[PDB]
């Protein structure tokens, strides 16, 4: 499985996860990534389409009522990404 179940009620996922694959993991509506997520294929993918940016260990995002955080990375890519607690 690309994830983990957090005791906290949070999730780790590795980053190359598709958005698909997410929301089946997740058990989530086919629009919880709304039109950004459309844009593109994986998480790793949506943190990029939110910030713009290129990424660093720590970086957060928002797309409500998901918070991402990078928490591991290799010298050039996303490899886990946090997803918080969700209602």
């Amino acid at each position: 499985l690309p994830f983990k179940v957090l005791g906290d009620g949070s999730y780790l996922f590795e980053g190359k996860t598709s958005l698909s694959d997410v929301r089946h993991y997740l058990d989530l509506p086919e629009n919880a990534f709304g039109e950004l997520g459309d844009e593109v294929d994986t998480l790793s993918g949506l943190f990029l389409e939110i910030k713009q940016e290129l990424p660093h260990v720590g970086d957060t995002a928002v797309y409500e009522p998901f918070r991402f955080q990078v928490t591991q990375m290799d010298k050039r890519r996303i490899i886990e990404i946090k997803i918080f607690p969700f209602e």
